[PDB]
RNA sequence: GAAGCGGCCACACCCGGCUGGCAACAUCCAGCUCCACUCCGAACCUGGAAAUUAAGCAGUCGCGGGCCACAUCAGUACUGGGCUGGGCGACUUCCCGGGAACGUGCGGUGCUUGCUU
């Protein structure tokens, strides 16, 4: 699964210019190998840095602070479809902010039907209940939450003690 | 510094200003022979040296035209590989490589080979 990831390169030192500017990028990513390639390709289309000239320092590999609790992730993207470009605010409810960009790349994959070739994000942050404008998530964080589970589960307990008869019924009812 | 002889052949060209002539280059002065104008001593040729730096030439100036140089322009345009990628199609995301031009910005405007007073 992805992970967040922070690099840091930069171009090698002519003699013109000995200790030039590094720069760096957030990158999210499955492993170290590819988040070196993901930072190639935003360091190329941007700060003019390409990979036959460049050093890269440091693959930072972002851990939580604490994922035992849930936090909001305002996510500020642009997607591309066909015959246009669009900027998007969407904001989600997780862990941590990796599951937040792995639910989002469904979400617009689901939703819009744009894979993550065309997607380039601008901002991920965490964000507080009182600056949070997005009312299907906002309910999340009121007291007195009830919802049932409506539609339960047929499934094995344990995977070895499965079966494909039954005397009785099942009974599929939130309750 | 000036002159003959040249090398790379505009950073040297083209328009217009200013400052210099000790010798040197030149304008300039004259026309008899050499010879010269399909007419003309204007040119070419020959013999001068009175007076000038006005011109050529030399150096130098211009928010000068052009030329040359670096940086931006731009990781743009285009492009070599790869996908049972997308798309009715036309075309085009992405991955591994290469990478312009015009324009604009700031700078510059000849550097010396061998012989001679």
């Amino acid at each position: 699964s992805l992970k967040q990831y922070l690099v840091i390169g930069r171009p090698y030192p002519t003699k013109e210019i000995p200790n030039p500017p590094a720069v760096r990028v957030q990158v999210f990513a499955p492993d170290e190998v590819i988040a070196k390639s993901k930072f190639w390709t935003v360091a190329q289309r941007i700060a003019r840095l390409k990979k036959a000239h460049g050093e890269v320092l440091a693959v930072k590999h972002v851990i939580e602070p604490e994922p035992t609790r849930v936090k909001n992730y305002g996510v500020w993207l642009s997607y591309r479809s066909t015959r246009n470009h669009h900027n998007v605010y969407k904001e989600y409810r997780d862990t941590t902010t990796e599951g937040a960009a792995t639910k989002m790349l469904a979400e617009l994959a689901g939703t819009h039907d744009v894979s993550a070739d065309n997607i380039s994000i601008i901002k991920i942050a965490e964000v507080a209940d009182k600056d949070l404008v997005h009312k299907n998530i906002s309910q999340f964080t009121h007291e007195n939450i009830k919802f049932p589970m409506l539609k339960q589960s047929i499934r094995a307990p344990t995977a070895s003690a499965r079966k494909v008869f039954a005397a009785t019924r099942p009974t599929v009812c939130g309750f």
